[PDB]
């Protein structure tokens, strides 16, 4: 288009991104997208660099392609990742088979955090605070990560936080959508605050299950076995069969769980790790309190304009969500 576009192999494909941006070197993938870092020559920064694997060679593919990238045009927080550049090598809508997109390279992971130190208070405070100021505008425009965990939680140390891959791994999952959906709401993402932060403060995975009865034996050994008011609200029968099934256990005391940590953090960690979905605490809650006395500021933890996501309902052609993707790509204005 515009700009001159340079060809390269990267992994086992083909790369074919502007002049702007050099040094193309692999950083990790999944099964949606591999990125690069890469260097932006027009802003002299270092960039991350993702092409969106076979975009519109499915059904689930191009939806998902749509969806990736109306998340990451609404989405403007400080704690969100967020939008520089998308482009494609094609010229018109009918050679347009390419997704790029392009957003800030982060130095590291809560991962590579947790393995390299043994974190301090103001260190898991500051942490937490932030991954919780970007879920409250997350969930406000009415978006569930639903897979938070340590490798989409970004640092560019400093200590500046970034979520990665919000509206579309087993340790951080909240019970609720560990045994098939028996009701879930945004709380779904707290629990993995939960589970992030007692892991930021122990230097240790709280729930490090071999499988997915494993894990729930691992979950229930702290929280305890549900109880008469929870068991009266599971609709699903094979999910009460199971609950019914298993030996009664107690909830731990946090206390005697989290020795030596903060006593405000134990507090915080029982409001978040409570198997009630119901009565778990909220993002916005959870900002409120005590344990982030020196961070909060309700006048900076702002909430997200309204999205519309409609597009969800629906269910077009291959071609429909191609040309609606291709429309985002032509729309878009860097932030700048
Ligand atoms: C290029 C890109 C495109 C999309 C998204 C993204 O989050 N997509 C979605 C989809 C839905 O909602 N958001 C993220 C990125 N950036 C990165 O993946 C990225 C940036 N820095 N690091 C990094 C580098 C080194 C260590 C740790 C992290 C990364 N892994």
């Amino acid at each position: 288009e515009r700009p001159t576009f340079y060809r390269q192999e990267l992994n086992k494909t083909i790369w074919e991104v502007p002049e702007r941006y050099q040094n193309l070197s692999p950083v990790g993938s999944g099964a949606y997208g591999s990125v690069c870092a890469a260097f932006d020559t027009k802003t002299g920064l270092r960039v991350a660099v993702k092409k969106l694997s076979r975009p519109f060679q499915s059904i689930i593919h191009a939806k998902r392609t749509y969806r990736e990238l109306r998340l990451l045009k609404h989405m403007k927080h400080e704690n969100v990742i967020g939008l520089l550049d998308v482009f494609t090598p094609a010229r018109s809508l009918e050679e347009f088979n390419d997704v790029y997109l392009v957003t800030h390279l982060m130095g590291a992971d809560l991962n590579n955090i947790v393995k390299c130190q043994k974190l301090t208070d103001d260190h898991v405070q500051f942490l937490i605070y932030q991954i919780l100021r970007g879920l409250k505008y997350i969930h406000s425009a009415d978006i569930i990560h639903r897979d938070l965990k340590p490798s989409n939680l970004a640092v560019n140390e400093d200590c500046e936080l970034k979520i990665l891959d919000f509206g579309l791994t087993r340790w951080y999952r909240a019970p609720e959508i560990m045994l098939n959906w028996m009701h879930y709401n945004q709380t779904v993402d707290i629990w993995s605050v939960g589970c992030i932060m007692a892991e930021l403060l122990t230097g240790r995975t709280l729930f490090p299950g071999t499988d997915h009865i494993d894990q729930l034996k691992l979950i229930l050994r702290l929280v305890g076995t549900p109880g008469a008011e929870l068991l009266k609200k599971i609709s699903s029968e094979s999910a009460r069969n199971y609950i019914q099934s298993l030996t009664q256990m107690p909830k731990m005391n946090f206390a005697n769980v989290f020795i030596g940590a903060n006593p405000l953090a134990v507090d915080l960690l029982e409001k978040m790790l409570v198997l009630d979905s119901d009565k778990r605490i909220t993002a916005a809650q959870a900002l409120a309190h005590a344990y982030f006395a020196q961070y909060h500021d309700p006048d900076d933890e702002p909430v997200a304009d309204p999205y519309d996501q409609s597009f969800e309902s629906r269910d077009l052609l291959i071609d429909e969500w191609k040309s609606l993707t291709y429309d985002e790509v032509i729309s878009f204005v860097p932030p700048p």
